[PDB]
């Protein structure tokens, strides 16, 4: 499925997407992104939209 990441960092904002066999495979992908972009935040997920948000 296609998942989405909303990055609500203080200094760095974005929306990323990735296709993954399951949410966890997708989420590990997106956490690596947030880590490499230096965005650390609280994580939440919305199932209906398949969209994670990282909030700094
Ligand atoms: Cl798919
Ligand atoms: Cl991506
Ligand atoms: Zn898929
Ligand atoms: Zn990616």
């Amino acid at each position: 499925m296609t998942y989405k990441l909303i990055l609500n960092g203080k200094t760095r904002k974005g929306v990323l997407t990735v296709e993954a066999v399951d949410a966890a495979t997708a989420e590990k992908h997106f956490k690596q992104h947030a880590n490499d972009l230096g965005v650390d935040g609280e994580w939440t997920y919305d199932d209906a939209t398949k969209t994670f948000t990282v909030t700094e």
